[PDB]
């Protein structure tokens, strides 16, 4: 069973998004065999001139851009006459069937949040640029499409339809109030169109960042419509999220992002102002379109270096805008590590880095983040390490509900797949920790070699000044056998109260130098006793078991879209629902038991050991600046005056 | 290629209603085969629980009523399962189908308005005592059914689903204005939902009455919403119609029916002023339901007395309330002839009616329209006649449109209908003037043989009297020979002085009774040479042409759903839109030439009849009023006093 049209042909089976003034089916082009997505204007719709949807036509074939859905047709049913639109087809789905995965039940990955916010923001612009803006912007009418660099492109759809069949052709019967009611509506193209999108758009931003909508009553926005009214209207500037979470309880506030959301720190402190004034709901203060376009683009056109605090043991995205200095990269590197611009010690690769006043961003070491710029400080702080959500595991109700099956599935698929994320991010702090202590031993080794470098230079200055003075006070004590030896001694004792002080520094250096040896005492060993491995293969056994779990899900997904089952199916369904319970309980008793409480050690022995080796670095500067000092003050004994002859 | 249940199954070709949220369709019962109107649920729907559904089902079973739809069932599509509602099939249509009919272009037939208001009101009544208010009454959700007895019964429908999907699942991404618009839609339950649905039952009884909207701008309410939106709001108490005739023009202001209304006079004096406040965007002077019920079943109780103008050649529908006295009978017929009580004199069956003070109006003569009451006055007044629109033909376009030319059939077909209807009810009102003027004569001619019944009884009185005098005096004058010759004399001569008188009247009389024979001077041979007969049959003439234009009326009408036509089907097109303009030009000029001017003739010539027999019967009354004087002035000498003797 199917409809047609000229070109065009899909089955009623092949129904997609499903909407009310229309539908869209999955369909072909009948000649090549090409996937199109059809939207056939259900069963009114068409009394409208031709002229009107021609010129509609020619100005929607305008849309010519990456993130709006192509406009390919304007067609017509065989058999039955009633208007079909032939656009792109998106095999992916939706912003919406994205944040439906569990994996993204916490929020988007960082990238894919990028992409979001470039791809929706640009298809407003070129929206705004032309005819049209679009009224409101959700998950749900934002299609997918995987790019051919296999990373997605979004695309808005939905906005040429801004027809009008509601109302209650009850038109010509109705009160003068019901007309008020549309004065009351046709007061919104005003201004409070070009400022009213922004809303839905920063829902929907918040929605993609944190996996969860900004406002949300006891048990659902639609649920309970009242206390969604009173605390929409009813928030204050700032203020990006509240949540009522008791039933008729008050309202929790925040102007941050939940702990669950994992996007960089970087990142999300240049997201939550454009969130703040995005969501209000008075005058100016609403930025309007222009400011929003200017800022969103100044924050996606940045570059982000990777930096790693290994005193902190923290993990960080620096968002600069390329064409800037490195000076105002220490004063970001600042602004979220607390560590001021002097103070800030750089590593890459095993070396030290340095950089200057004005570096621009361009030609910085290219970074990833599992090889960046390691950071460290002078001033002796504390681990603070991973910030992460803890989230337990919901109840699983003893019972028999395929829907409450479904949606119990997907709770706790999300919640061991947060569990595998975090894991995976802990084992990674362990790993930039070990490669950043290794390397830091190595330098603090470097500088002791330059030391000693030093320290022999003018070891040798110092003998041949002795050696020579005595070797001048021979050939005279024998030669002109006659007498001044005081001052030739005074300064010859001076030479030699200098060369105590050498031997102090000589003995004191190779002390320093056998507690870098491998021996002990500042050694490394515990980043090989303490903490997580690759080689415990904690991360996979997560992912078994979220596997597991997930084919638990689609299955118990599958069965509530069946609606009820048979009877072996039943008693199957129950017998996973208790598997299900187990694997995910094994799961979350694994991160807590082997990767928490490892992780926990090594960082705690990381900091009991990042205060060993700032005190024994303090020292090596000490005896290094105690090294110049003897240098300096040996070379005011290469020219010593003589007394004036005859 | 069809839908099916359980029980019920449907082609999706029999579609009927057609709407937006849903659909109806023509469907059958698969067991019994009975005929039912099904309403599947389009393509959303169902996610509400069974629970509210059964207990919505439950409340709609309640509804058991003779203006109600039934509804029968709710069940479930087989392949598909989403909601389908079994509901009665309604053959007829609805109210909208009736008035699409040209016969009603300028509004129903009165005794089917009755029914309408009945119908509607007692639906509204029976809906209002229990749940459910109905929001808005059209005639496109009034079903006619056509009962036992053949007269139509109305149903009202659409009225369960208050379903809200509109809005704009854009609910959890709208800006706090959006719901600040939903706080000015739930303010209409307040109380603008109990006066609310009036406007539109208001408006709804004004179409089915003048075949019109009430309110219409240049070239219609929808084409055109803000003048539309300016009228509306913009009108004062007491209007019920505000037409905009000209382009840019301003607007006609009426609070009565249009001119092309045939509600009798009576019906219309009852009707706008329900119109009027029921048409009211303000506080307590919009009545309000329970008044609004009690009003209008006051009018549906009422029962219709049919009386007829021979003066003003007006025919005239009572409504009396049955319990109610003839005075306020005499007082109606007074309130529309403008003939006060005592003036009034009233015919029925070719005999004098006589009622009095108290006579109830249920034991009153029964009378239709073709047998009423006829009624005169006694006071020289004018004729007036038929008060009807002059309705011209459109201009038949020189051109070729099928949709354009399906219009203009439709109003041509309305205007020749609207002329049969006008020659049929001239007809009628020149018959009632014959039969009625043939009874009159012959009731002057009792009045008459009464009169001389009178005459010749005070004549033998007279002539017993003057025969006795003489007998006496004769009696005397030759027995007692002697003599008082004076009295005797003097009261002959009185007698003979009333004889001279009689004869004077006897004379008179003689005229007065020439005048009535056939002969001529107030004949009423005019009435068969002067008028339209049944026997010119003008009315199925104006039929026979009525039929030719409404064939082609149809065909014009499929020549429009078939969008565009062969080559011989539209050269066909064309010949029969030109045979159209000859069909109905022919009929109009036979309307004119043939109707109307007859139609005055004998109306001018019955002016011209009128005064000489009121004048006749005012020299009989005055004549008769002389016998009884007379006769009384002759009571006066039947036992006269004698002299006393001894
Ligand atoms: C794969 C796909 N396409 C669509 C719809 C569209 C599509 O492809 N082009 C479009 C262009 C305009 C509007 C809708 C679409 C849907 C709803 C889904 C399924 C989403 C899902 O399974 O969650
Ligand atoms: C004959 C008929 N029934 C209907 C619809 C209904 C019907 O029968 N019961 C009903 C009960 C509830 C709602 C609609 C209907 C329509 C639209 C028409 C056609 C009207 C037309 O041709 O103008």
């Amino acid at each position: 069973i199917c409809q047609s049209t000229s070109n065009h042909l899909w089955l009623l089976s092949d129904i997609l998004g499903q909407g009310a003034t229309a539908n869209v089916f999955r369909g072909r082009h009948k000649k090549t065999g090409d996937l199109y997505a059809v939207k056939v204007f259900n069963n009114i719709s068409f009394l409208r001139p031709v002229d009107v949807q021609m010129r509609e036509f020619e100005v929607l074939k305008k849309l010519n851009h990456k993130n709006i859905v192509k406009l390919f047709a304007i067609e017509e049913e065989t058999t039955t006459r009633h208007k079909v639109l032939i656009m792109e087809f998106c095999p992916c789905g939706s912003l919406y069937t994205v944040l439906e995965e569990p994996s993204n039940a916490y929020g988007l990955p960082e990238s894919e949040f990028l992409i979001v916010l470039r791809d929706v923001v640009g298809g407003m612009n070129h929206l705004r640029e032309n005819g049209i803006v679009h009224r409101d912007i959700k998950p749900g009418n934002i299609m997918r499409v995987i790019g051919e660099d296999g990373q997605s492109v979004y695309k808005l759809t939905d906005f040429g339809a801004a027809r009008e069949l509601e109302d209650d052709g009850t038109e010509e019967y109705l009160h003068p109030d019901m007309y008020e009611r549309a004065v009351l509506r046709k007061d919104h193209q005003k201004k409070y169109g070009a400022t009213v999108d922004l809303w839905s758009v920063g829902v929907t931003f918040y929605h993609a960042a944190t996996g969860s909508l900004p406002f949300r009553p006891f048990e659902g926005p639609r649920r309970n419509k009242e206390v969604m009214y009173k605390i929409i209207t009813g928030k204050p500037s700032g203020a990006i999220s509240g949540v009522q979470k008791a039933e008729n309880g008050p309202i929790d506030w925040s102007g941050d992002m939940p702990l669950s959301c994992s996007l960089s720190q970087g990142l999300q402190a240049l997201l939550t102002p454009v969130l703040a004034n995005i969501l209000e709901a008075d005058q100016e203060k609403c930025w309007g379109f222009d400011q929003f376009f200017a800022e969103t683009s100044d924050v996606l056109h940045r570059m982000v270096i990777h930096v790693f605090s290994l005193q902190h043991m923290t993990a960080h995205k620096i968002y600069i805008h390329s064409y800037n200095t490195a000076a105002v990269f220490h004063e970001l590197v600042y602004k979220q590590t607390k560590i001021v611009s002097s103070n800030q010690e750089l590593i890459y690769e095993g070396r030290r880095l340095v950089l200057e006043l004005g570096r621009l961003a361009q030609h910085f070491p290219k970074t990833t983040e599992e090889n960046p710029i390691f950071v460290t400080s002078r001033e002796q702080l504390n681990t603070v390490g991973l910030r992460y959500e803890k989230i337990s595991l919901p109840k699983i109700h003893p019972r028999y509900d395929l829907d409450g099956d479904a949606s119990m599935a997907k709770a706790v698929t999300g919640v061991v797949c947060y569990a595998c994320r975090t894991a995976s991010t802990l084992l990674l702090y362990q790993e930039l920790m070990r490669k950043g202590v290794r390397w830091l031993v190595e330098l603090v080794k470097d500088d002791y070699n330059e030391t000693v470098h030093k320290k022999t230079e003018v070891v040798i200055t110092l003998d041949f000044c002795i050696r020579n003075i005595e070797k001048t006070v021979k050939v005279y004590e024998k030669l002109m056998k006659v007498n001044e030896l005081g001052e030739i001694s005074d300064i010859h004792t001076k030479l030699l109260r200098l060369s105590s002080s050498q031997g102090t520094i000589e003995s004191s250096l190779q002390d320093i130098s056998s507690r870098l040896s491998p021996g002990g005492l500042l050694a490394d060993t515990w980043a090989h006793q303490e903490g997580t491995h690759p080689r415990d293969r904690n991360v996979e056994k997560l992912q078994v078991l979220l596997n597991c779990i997930t084919e638990i899900y689609y299955q118990f997904k599958k069965d509530k879209a069946e609606r009820r089952l048979a009877y072996n199916e039943e008693q199957i369904h129950k017998f996973d629902k208790q598997k299900l319970y187990y694997h995910a309980t094994k799961a979350m008793s694994h991160f807590s038991e082997e990767c928490v409480r490892k992780y926990e050690a090594f960082k705690d022995k990381s900091e009991e050991w990042m205060r060993k080796m700032l005190h024994l670095r303090k020292q090596l500067l000490s005896l290094t600046n105690q090294c110049f000092d003897i240098e300096e003050e040996v070379s005011k004994y290469q020219d010593y005056t003589n007394e004036l002859q005859e």
